């Protein structure tokens, strides 16, 4: 979805796994 | 976890199919 529907949604960072094994 | 714990355990290679894929 979009992070304006949802209710009681907060800001954080999320972190993949396979990003730093491409690089 | 680490392997430590588990009363019982065996030794082998998960092959994670993803390093083959990303090359
Ligand atoms: C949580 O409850 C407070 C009142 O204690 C209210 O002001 C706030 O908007 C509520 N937040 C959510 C995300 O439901």
């Amino acid at each position: 979805g979009n992070c304006d529907v949802v209710i009681g949604i907060v800001n954080n960072t999320v972190y993949d796994p396979l990003q730093p094994e491409l690089d």
